[PDB]
């Protein structure tokens, strides 16, 4: 059953890892894709074409207002709408606090947190006109774990949750849901549990597709931990 | 048919949420075994009318003897249980100064012992076959300020503790254990309860989504957790309440 | 003497955490009434040697009769209870496949019924006087993946649910209800338990503070919650575990 | 009993509301104060003098690296140390999402989140040398509540918690604790519960003094809700 048929889904950071897996899972579900990423998405486009869906890929720095505004327009001209926004772009370099500079700290927020805002500002207007929308933000289980050298990272991942919860309250009456997913230590090309096994991008796709469907229209402001039963909240 | 060729047990499945979940599981290709104090004529028909098989048993899920008898009747009728939904539970309003040890204890027998007893009877089969699903119904009142429910809320919290611990115990057995926390849902019991007053307050006031919740709002989440798309999700509590609580 | 002229009841106060909390409350000017299965000779002496009065009773906090008798002995000796610390509780390791309904049930009687029974006996006096403190001991295992504890963790979660609900019921009565969640603490029982193995692992591995926890690490938090500096804090669970869990 | 005797406590936004109440409660406890705020702190200094403690007040925009670095130095020259840092500065203007501009969003982060970082970078070095420290961050119960027009605000309050948790992990081995306090709807000069009563600044002082003392040396990475029993987490 294609639960996302005729839906247009935007996925930042969709060129690799979790972003790609989600973009592809959505195409399988029947949705068209619009990818925003710093580097080309050859593998993604190809994968999405073979499914019979439309795909748009754009080299865009989601931390720059200009880029996002441009990307927003190019997406509306191309598909005329965005029903689903998946904020997946983010960086997680390990950096000891004594080495963490204000520049690195600010840089981590611009990419991990600002992007979600700028993208929301670009696509929420359309979602409201159509009276339907789905915003999914990627956070991290590290938010609840004891781990060093991630002061910058964990701070942005928590903002992601606050943003998910607060924006949920602002759009609840427009038929738009705002939720978040917190994966564990996933195995991507650049990357204690109840279920003994390393996590892979595919593990997150089921939750993403569920949240973006009608089966979760009454679920908003939540954070779903998909980590094999490590974190409990 | 994400649940084709599977057998699911649903306690308290005659009405409201339990019944709605039973019906949705059938639609997804699953046979049903309902355990309940009252008859489930409307549930059965709907399920049979969906082309699936159903078994309804008058059982007090709080009693070891009844659950055991129920377990046997299920095995010799369908064979083995793949999905267990612990939905049975009561929630009468009682002031702490009035709450007697007897009421306190009885609320635990129905709301907590039922889940344990039910898991003891069906986990062995799930384990021997390397696959299973256990879904526990809890309440958003766990994170809310509301009086006259120290007994109810203590059991709902236990439900969550039970969810988290059993998940750890069954993690290596292809079995996941999760919980669903609904808001104030519209059902025959609540409609005829003292909660009926909030039916118009809480929704368009403390919820992000200004709409009273109905059984069908929960079925999506249950179907999801009971499927392969959620095989790496265990020990979690999913609040389906229109955005009221945030945890 | 933040607790001068006050009477505090401490269940399971003969050893470990309970005893340490009893001793600290005395230092702050409070008299003590200990309820426990075993004798508390070391606790009494320490307390008497601090210039305060103490009462120790051999009582099974899980039994309604015993708690009632204990309640009366406390009233005719000290008068009225101002602070209640529900610290009694067991935590044997048991695999779910071995866990019998009898063990399950007995773990709830000792870990959960005790708190309820104890509150029933002392809340009335706290209410009539417009002031009181109820502190419940729970566990950080509530947020951790650990096997063979579905019974223990379900009761610990109930402890929290009990904390939250009673707080709502007693909010307007000058009484606050809170809980403390310790990490793996060093005590005679744990030292002679299967947990003794983690004594060197968990601390300098899963904790922010690389140090094994000892009873005195918890006393500060208890004294705080039992005082006026915490009169506007109720229904909360305070984890004192060196920064392991975050909730 | 003066549990903070001979301790030097820095309190951002200490000119009014919660900041002031905490600064004064700390002085009662025996600590010296160093206040950082946009406006003068006449009432505060006066209040702190009368207790017999030392006090330093400085007009400083805690969102500007330059100001914080200067403030940091002026504090070390004056007292030679900072044992306690209380990140209390923050703004909470209600702003509907459709009206929220990228400028307002960025501005809210610079004041509510950046400040805590810059201040930590300035005083953690000293705390580590002395092998003792206490960092307390002010967050908000709104983080767990359904309320509109606070997407910017709630997002920063959540980052405050992530920062509290992550920094706790980085400094745990240096004898430094990092905790947070989440008040309810407090009644300040510019500002559903189990305990029926409006909250006042004084309600938070007890928790702050507790956290900054030896009685909480084993408590780190936590968030304490002081709201009269509304929120449960
Ligand atoms: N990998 C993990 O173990 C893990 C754990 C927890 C949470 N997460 C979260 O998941 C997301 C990352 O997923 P991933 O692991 O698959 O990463 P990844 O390896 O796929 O890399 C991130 C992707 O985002 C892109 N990207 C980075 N900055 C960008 C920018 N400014 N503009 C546009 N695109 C940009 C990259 O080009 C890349 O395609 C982040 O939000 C991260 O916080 C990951
Ligand atoms: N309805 C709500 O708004 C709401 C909110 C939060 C949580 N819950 C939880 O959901 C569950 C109930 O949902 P509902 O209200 O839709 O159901 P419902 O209205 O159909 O009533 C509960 C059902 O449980 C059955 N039951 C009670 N005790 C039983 C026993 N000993 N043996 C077998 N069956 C028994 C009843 O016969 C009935 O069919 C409970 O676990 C409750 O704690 C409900
Ligand atoms: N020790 C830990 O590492 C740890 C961790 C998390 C939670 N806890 C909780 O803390 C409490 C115990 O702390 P502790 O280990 O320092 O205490 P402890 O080592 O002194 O042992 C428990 C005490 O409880 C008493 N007790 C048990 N059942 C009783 C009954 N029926 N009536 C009266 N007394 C009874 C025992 O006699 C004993 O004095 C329990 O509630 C437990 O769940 C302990
Ligand atoms: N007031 C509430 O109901 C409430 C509720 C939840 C959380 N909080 C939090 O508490 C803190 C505010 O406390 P308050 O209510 O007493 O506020 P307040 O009325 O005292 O005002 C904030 C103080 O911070 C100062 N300030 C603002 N920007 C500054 C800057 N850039 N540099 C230096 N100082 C600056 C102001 O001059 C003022 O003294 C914030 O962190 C806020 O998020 C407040």
């Amino acid at each position: 059953t294609q639960r996302l048929k005729d839906k247009l889904a935007v996925i930042t950071g969709g060129a690799n890892g979790i972003g790609r897996a989600i973009a592809e899972r959505f195409a399988v579900e029947g949705a068209d894709i619009a990818i925003a990423d710093l580097v080309p998405a050859p593998e993604a486009e190809a994968a999405i074409r073979n499914l019979g869906r439309r795909v748009l890929t754009v080299k865009c720095d989601v931390s720059q207002p200009g880029d996002v505004e441009a990307f927003g327009k190019q997406v509306i001209s191309t598909f005329g709408r965005c029903d689903i926004l998946v904020n997946n772009a983010g960086i997680y370099p390990l950096i000891p606090f004594d080495e963490l500079t204000f520049e690195q700290w600010k840089k981590t927020f611009e990419i991990n947190v600002d992007s979600g805002f700028l993208m929301a500002k670009a696509f929420v207007p359309g979602m409201k006109r159509n009276g339907w929308g789905r915003i999914i933000n990627l956070t991290s289980t590290t938010y609840w774990l004891k781990i060093e050298a991630y002061t910058h990272y964990i701070s942005t991942k928590a903002a992601n949750i606050g943003f998910t919860r607060a924006l949920a309250s602002d759009l609840g009456k427009d038929g738009i849901t705002v939720n978040a997913i917190a994966p564990s230590l996933v195995r991507t090309a650049t990357t204690l549990q109840a279920i003994p096994r390393l996590q892979v991008p595919l593990d997150l796709t089921g939750a993403a597709a569920f949240l973006a469907s009608d089966d979760a229209s009454f679920i908003t402001g939540q954070t779903l931990a998909v980590d094999g039963g490590m974190v409990r909240h």
